[PDB]
């Protein structure tokens, strides 16, 4: 006869979700021209729960060649070219809490190497790339890199001081914001696959 | 060689079970004869648990073109014709409670306005149509109505007051009851597909 | 006519932070209405209507953000409204009949997103006023969202209402003026 | 060359047990040797180990076994080092960059586990010995487990490390001389 | 867009006289700016560059011109950097690692020369400016190029470093202003 009156979708949730990951190892290949592609993945952040609970939390990482903090194997590569971009650069949350853990996540992109104030979730929702959700499931949507709107066709390998410097040698840097009732615990980490193109060698002693 | 000795069958349990649904609107058709199917979903019952926890919690509906409690849409059409009779309704329980909860739900089919006392989830199990389950779970079974055993032919769109007037305004009503170590909660909510077929158009002023 | 004319801003961003009764167990309403005025619940947007004169909206997509683990025991539901006068007896039973009514548990994030439809639209260009009233209001907004939610947590907040759109905005207007 | 000269030694065992730090949520490190005498975590290979003068690892297969409950919050992760002087900074973001690194949550029991990479063995023949030193320690020991836990639960043991493996040995020797 | 908008720059010049160290054998650094403002060692050009707002660099050729006799004994090295902070530990064995690295002996001229490559510049178009600072410079001026040569002459002049190249200009500027 007719059509449906409604549709039903059935929903559920386990006691805790999550993803094992093992490591394969970094890609890297000289090709023609000076490019070369480096492809990794790892672990970007570990967020780790307030002091006070309920408040949040928050932080922002620079995308670099030469991060050693954060993109250590990245930096490896770095230290030898002068100039680079990225190719892609995905980022994704990974819980390590229970599906009974109240609090949820949120992660944007940025473009200033100086905007690294004012972070919250609210805030990160209304910015380019703004992923989210409960704490304790892994982030459907990922964060992905937009090169087609780069600033520069190539970035630097260098590590002056500066802000405009900082602009010069990072392409984008990765907001992140959560809250949870637990205290103090970590409650997940936030990975990342990327494959970037290094050109133009230099001796690592020079390149400082 | 031979056959099995036993059967094995893996079982499990989500934290919370449940279902989305969203309505996608009513579907209504005249057609030959006076006959005109209306046909419709939607939630008929918010059952709620027991201030004194483990108590249990009843009630009944009465299936009505013109009950405008809790078959408020069907009203509309019933106030406009003068006869009518259920195709078909199926009436499903949903839960918004976790897994973790104690309880239970079960309800059955009335076809007596007047019998309204004494509803106990014992009793309505040997009740025609008895479906039932663990509070936490959708209800597998479904509870239908059997209109080949319907009292009258076309039953009338009125609301007169007596117990025999509301038989013959009336095929049936659904009969509920539940119970859980929950106090005072709103355990889950009991939805319905139906199409009945209105007949007899009638100015609403005069059908009352 | 010449690009720039119309203007595209799109982007998502919370709608509204739902949280429950003071008084366990009992519904909680509310309805958002969709502006390029509405500073409280759309900022992002709002400081742009403020410096046009009209808009519409292209597409809208409204889905529920759970914050609270899967032991809790809510529901929630949405729906949308196009009269700006209709605000009250906002339940859970009503929005699942009314236009796009989507229920489904607390813990659980929207499957089904629930999405605005351009092709019904009462006008072609809304207005970016803020003139009080129900006409007024009515030739200002394209449409609101209608919400309940209840659950037997105290005064805690249950999650968002998240909004993912893309509207165009045109005749650009000072932002004074424009009042 | 006969039968006999070379004996295989096939078993699993309970490598270490994990127990979280006193100061909840604080990562925990270790690193442990695979030897035919690490009779500490290697009981049952020790034995043996004791008895013989070289052997060579055919097989090994590390995984993570979880004796705490989903609920629980905390991560695990366990790489292979093939050098014995590396034993600091064993964090668990470093591990997932190295070898094998398999990171994921306590509760969950390793599904892809970590093996052995017999065909770039540093030597043919490990030397069962105890000498101390670095260079003593890399020719007696093929390779280790670094492993890094951290959880909100305090002093508590997470899981233990496993490991399902098969080693030839070589070449008897009394076990007093043998030391 | 229209004739005489850019302006071709075509023409070559001695970029640097490179002269020994007073104790003899004693390696000797160094690093050109390549700018349409380098006054000192692209006199030509800086005549331009002061005239205009911005600039490219379409092709640049570098090589190294003797002025020493065969039995010379030296060695000079040229790469190309392209971070104006990187001005320190310039030593032969290090240019020889870097991009386009040249060597040779004192005595003979360059054969294979060494060239910029554009298609990898930094930015579209370079300014014309002086502003002091790592970043500012990075931004007037596309790349530098490292030297480094040792002789047992003393303090002695052993040749110079040659460019041929092709700046386009844009952008005309009073010469006052533009500083």
């Amino acid at each position: 006869g007719q059509q449906p009156t409604r549709q039903v979708t059935p929903v559920s949730a386990p006691a805790a979700m999550g993803t094992q990951i093992t490591y394969r190892g970094p890609q890297v290949v000289t090709q023609y021209g000076d490019i070369t592609p480096a492809k990794n993945s790892g672990s970007l952040v570990r967020v780790t729960s307030s002091a006070t609970a309920g408040t949040e939390v928050s932080g922002t990482v620079l995308f670099n060649v030469r991060n050693a903090t954060e993109l250590p194997w990245l930096s490896g590569q770095g230290s030898r070219y002068s100039k680079y971009r990225v190719r892609y650069a995905h980022f994704t949350w990974e819980p390590i809490v229970g599906s009974n853990t109240n609090g949820e996540v949120a992660m944007a992109m940025l473009y200033d190497v100086a905007d690294v104030t004012s972070i919250t979730i609210e805030r990160l929702m209304q910015t380019r790339g703004g992923t989210w959700g409960p704490i304790w499931s892994p982030t459907r949507k990922r964060l992905s890199y937009d090169p087609e709107h780069a600033s520069l066709p190539w970035y630097l390998s260098g590590v002056s001081s500066g802000a405009a410097a900082g602009n010069i040698q990072t392409p984008f840097q990765i907001a992140w914001a959560a809250q949870s009732s637990l205290v103090s615990t970590t409650l997940g980490r936030i990975m990342a696959e990327y494959l970037v193109e290094l050109t133009d060698p230099v001796d690592v002693t020079i390149n400082q």
